C-alpha cells in the first residue's frame, strides 16, 4: 500500500499564470488531480490560489482502442500523448490509438487566471470506444522517470513540445527550489513538496532543505534528493541519510569477539586420545582512525584480553602444550558492523587479518551473492539475535587454518593485539525503480561506481559521542574549485552537526543527548586546520564554539569531533581518564563489605578501566596487595540494574576479606587501560609493582 501509494502522475501547482512559482509538487494515484485548499496549511493563503499547473508521467493501457482524452477544464487545458496534442483549450471529440504493452508519455498543462477558488478541482478523463467515460484509474497511471538516464520503455526527460520546469538534472525538483529552499510535509499521507516559507514552516518544526539543482544527488550517492526527500527509497536507509546534504553509504568494519589457540596438528606425530588443549580469550575490537586522517580505510584494531579466566590458568603455551619447534592455530568468532547509512544486499568486503605491522595470518571472504541477510546501518551480519560467524566454521570443509609460527606466537602474546583491514568492494544497490513504484537490488547499480564521489566531494565528521566509538559521515560541501560542486549549498559546521548526528538546541546551545558541544573536542587534518584557522580571522572571531552557525565547510575537509572525558591513543580509541575524572565517578558507593564494593559507575567511564587492585594497609602503613598479579585485575561486573560490583573475593580464595584488626584500612585502585600491564615486566615480575593506579576507596575495617 506504500509503494502502491507513491506511484501515478507528478504535478506542479503554480501561484503564478506562467509556471515560475511552484507552490506544491506531488503525485495522484488516479486522475483525479485535485488538491483542495482543506490541505494547503502550509502554503500562505495568497499563494493558495493557483493560476498554472503541469502533470507528467505516463500512460499503459489494458486493452488496444480508441481513447478520447477530457479534463474537467478542457478551454484551459492542453495535453500530449507521446509527441500528439490530443486537447487545445476546449473540448472535442477526437480519438486516439492507444495499444496494450506499450507506454505513452502524458503532459498536461492547465492555466487559469485569477481563480475565484483557492487549491484545485482538477480531474483526468478518457472514453474508450463503448461510450464508457471514466476518471483514468490508478493502474494505467505511472510517474516520469525521475533518473540521470532513460531505461528501454521509459524515456527521462518529457515531450518539448510541451512546457518544462527547469529541473536541470531531473530529480524531479525544480531548480528554484531546490536553490531557495523547500520543505516536505504529508497531508493525509500524500508527500507535499513545497517553498521554504519560515514564518509558518519554523514553528511547525518542518525541516528546511536546500540541495544542487545540478546534482541528481547532491551527496554524490545513489539516491536521489526527490527519492529522499518523498521517501522513495530503501528502507534500510539512515534516518540522518533522507537529506540531500547527508551521504547515504555503508562503512564496514569486523568486530571480534573471542579467540581461541591451540596446537596445529604435524606431520611426525599423531594426535593423542584426549581433550585437545586450548586457551580461550574474549576480545575487544574498536574500528580505528588514525589522525584527523584523510585515509578512507576501514580498519579495526583487537586487543585480547590478558586476564586469567580459568582458576590455575597456565601461559599460553603451557596450556596449548605449545613447544619451542610446533605451529600454532587461531580461532575466532566475527561479526560485520555496518556504522554508516547505507545497506549492502550481496558482496561483502574481504578482510585481512594481520599481525603486528604487515603479518596477514588470514583472508576473511564471504561468498557473492549468497548473503543470509542484509547487513543494515547501525547493525551487525549476521544480526545480533544470531549466531557469530566462526574463521573456522564447523564441517566447512573449504575453510583455510590460521597458523602461526613458534615466533609469530610469541608476537602476538607479547602485544596481544591483531588487525582487521576490510576493502570497499560492496555490491549492488538497492534502488528505486519510477515504473513499479518499487526498490529492488538493481544489477546495474554498484557502491563502487559512487563512493569515491562521495569520498570527493563531502566534509567527512568523526564523532564518539553516541558510545565512544568512532561514528563518520558525510556531508555535501562546496569545493570553490569545482564548479559542479559550487552549484551546492552553504553547509555550515553548526548544521553538519545537526543534521548528520542529531545534535539539537534547546536553550540556544548546541547538544548531544544532553551534552553541550563544549564537552568534545575539534581536530582537523591539516588543510582543514589551516582554512577554519582563515575563517575564524576573517569573523574577527577567536572561539569556535562560538561561531559553529559561521564556519562553513568544504568538501575533503576532515574533522574529528571526541568527548574530552577522556585521553586517546594513536587510533583514536578512548583508553584512559585524568585521576580527578576517574575518582569522580567511584565517589558514590552504594555499598561497601568484605566480599565488595556495589556502585553506580557511568558505562563510558567503565569502558577506559581495565581492573582493579585490592590492598590491605595495616595501622603501621605496610601493605599486602591481595590481587597481586597483573592477570588479576579483572574483578569489576556490570550487573543486571547496571551497577557495578568490584569482587574482593574472587582473588581471595573464594573468601571476603579477613581483616585481622579493625583499624586497618582496605584500599581499592583503579587502573586504566593506557596504564594496565599485558606482561610480566623483563625480569619476569607478574606483580602489580610499579602499575600506575588511581585510588578510589579507601576505609578502615569499621567503616566498613
Ligand atoms: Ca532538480
Ligand atoms: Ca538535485
Amino acid at each position: 500500500e506504500s509503494e502502491s501509494s507513491s506511484q501515478g502522475l507528478l504535478g506542479y501547482y503554480f501561484s503564478d499564470l506562467n509556471f515560475q512559482a511552484p507552490m506544491v509538487v506531488t503525485s495522484s494515484t488516479t486522475g483525479d488531480l485535485s488538491i483542495p485548499s482543506s490541505e494547503l496549511e502550509n502554503i500562505p493563503s495568497e499563494n493558495q490560489y493557483f493560476q498554472s499547473a503541469i502533470w507528467s508521467g505516463f500512460i499503459k493501457v489494458k486493452k488496444s482502442d480508441e481513447y478520447t482524452f477530457a479534463t474537467s477544464a478542457d478551454n484551459h487545458v492542453t495535453m500530449w500523448v507521446d509527441d500528439q496534442e490530443v486537447i487545445n483549450k476546449a473540448s472535442n471529440s477526437n480519438k486516439i490509438r492507444l495499444e496494450k504493452g506499450r507506454l505513452y508519455q502524458i503532459k498536461i498543462q492547465y492555466q487559469r487566471e485569477n481563480p475565484t477558488e483557492k487549491g484545485l478541482d482538477f480531474k483526468l478523463y478518457w472514453t474508450d470506444s463503448q461510450n464508457k467515460k471514466e476518471v483514468i484509474s490508478s493502474d494505467n497511471l505511472q510517474l516520469p522517470e525521475l533518473k540521470q538516464k532513460s531505461s528501454n520503455s521509459r524515456k527521462k526527460r518529457s515531450t518539448s513540445a510541451g512546457p518544462t520546469v527547469p529541473d536541470r538534472d531531473n530529480d524531479g525538483i525544480p531548480d528554484s527550489l531546490e536553490v531557495e529552499g523547500y520543505t516536505v510535509d504529508v497531508k493525509n499521507k500524500r508527500t507535499f513538496l513545497s517553498p521554504w516559507i519560515s514564518n509558518i514552516h519554523e514553528k511547525k518544526g518542518l525541516t528546511k532543505y536546500k540541495s544542487s539543482p545540478e546534482k541528481w544527488s547532491t551527496a554524490s550517492d545513489p539516491y536521489s534528493d526527490f527519492e529522499k526527500v518523498t521517501g522513495r527509497i530503501d528502507k534500510n536507509v539512515s534516518p540522518e541519510a533522507r537529506h540531500p546534504l547527508v551521504a547515504a553509504y555503508p562503512i564496514v568494519h569486523v568486530d571480534m569477539e573471542n579467540i581461541i589457540l591451540s596446537k596445529n596438528e604435524d606431520q611426525s606425530t599423531q594426535n593423542t586420545d584426549s581433550q585437545t588443549r586450548t586457551i580461550s580469550k574474549n576480545t575487544s575490537t574498536s574500528r580505528t582512525h588514525t589522525s584527523a586522517g584523510f585515509s578512507n580505510s576501514n580498519s579495526s584494531t583487537v586487543a585480547i584480553d590478558h586476564s586469567l579466566s580459568l582458576a590455575g590458568e597456565r601461559t599460553w603455551a603451557e596450556t596449548m602444550g605449545l613447544n619451542t619447534a610446533d605451529t600454532a592455530r587461531l580461532n575466532a568468532n566475527i561479526r560485520y558492523v555496518n556504522t554508516g547509512t547505507a545497506p549492502i544486499y550481496n558482496v561483502l568486503p574481504t578482510t585481512s587479518l594481520v599481525l603486528g605491522k604487515n603479518q596477514t595470518l588470514a583472508t576473511i571472504k564471504a561468498k557473492e551473492n549468497q548473503l543470509s541477510q542484509i547487513l543494515a546501518p547501525n547493525n551487525y551480519y549476521p544480526s545480533k539475535n544470531l549466531a557469530p560467524i566462526a574463521l573456522n566454521a564447523q564441517d566447512d570443509f573449504s575453510s583455510t587454518p590460521i597458523t602461526m609460527n613458534y615466533n609469530q606466537f610469541l608476537e602476538l602474546e607479547k602485544t596481544k593485539q591483531l588487525r582487521l583491514d576490510t576493502d570497499q568492494v560492496y555490491g549492488n544497490i538497492a534502488t528505486y525503480n519510477f515504473e513499479n513504484g518499487r526498490v529492488r537490488v538493481d544489477t546495474g547499480s554498484n557502491w563502487s561506481e559512487v563512493l569515491p564521489q562521495i569520498q570527493e566531494t563531502t566534509a567527512r565528521i568523526i564523532f564518539n559521542g553516541k558510545d565512544l566509538n568512532l561514528v563518520e559521515r558525510r556531508i555535501a560541501a562546496v569545493n570553490p574549485s569545482d564548479p559542479l560542486e559550487t552549484t551546492k549549498p552553504d553547509m555550515t559546521l553548526k548544521e553538519a552537526l545537526k543534521i548528520a548526528f542529531g545534535f539539537n538546541e534547546p536553550n540556544g546551545n548546541l547538544q548531544y543527548q544532553g551534552k553541550d558541544i563544549t564537552e568534545f573536542d575539534f581536530n582537523f587534518d591539516q588543510q582543514t586546520s589551516q582554512n577554519i584557522k582563515n575563517q575564524l580571522a576573517e569573523l574577527n572571531a577567536t572561539n569556535i564554539y562560538t561561531v559553529l552557525d559561521k564556519i562553513k565547510l568544504n568538501a575533503k575537509m576532515n574533522i574529528l569531533i571526541r568527548d574530552k572525558r577522556f585521553h586517546y591513543d594513536r587510533n583514536n580509541i578512548a583508553v584512559g581518564a585524568d585521576e580527578s575524572v576517574v575518582k569522580e565517578a567511584h565517589r558514590e558507593v552504594i555499598n561497601s563489605s568484605t566480599e565488595g564494593l556495589l556502585l553506580n559507575i557511568d558505562k563510558d567511564i567503565r569502558k577506559i578501566l581495565s581492573g582493579y587492585i585490592v590492598e590491605i594497609e595495616d595501622t603501621e602503613g605496610l601493605k599486602e596487595v591481595i590481587n597481586d598479579r597483573y592477570d588479576m585485575l579483572n574483578i569489576s561486573s556490570l550487573r543486571q540494574d547496571g551497577k557495578t560490583f568490584i569482587d574482593f573475593k574472587k582473588y581471595n580464595d573464594k573468601l571476603p576479606l579477613y581483616i585481622s584488626n579493625p583499624n586497618y584500612k582496605v584500599n581499592v585502585y583503579a587502573v586504566t587501560k593506557e596504564n594496565t600491564i599485558i606482561n610480566p615486566s623483563e625480569n619476569g615480575d607478574t606483580s602489580t609493582n610499579g602499575i600506575k593506579k588511581i585510588l578510589i576507596f579507601s576505609k578502615k575495617g569499621y567503616e566498613i
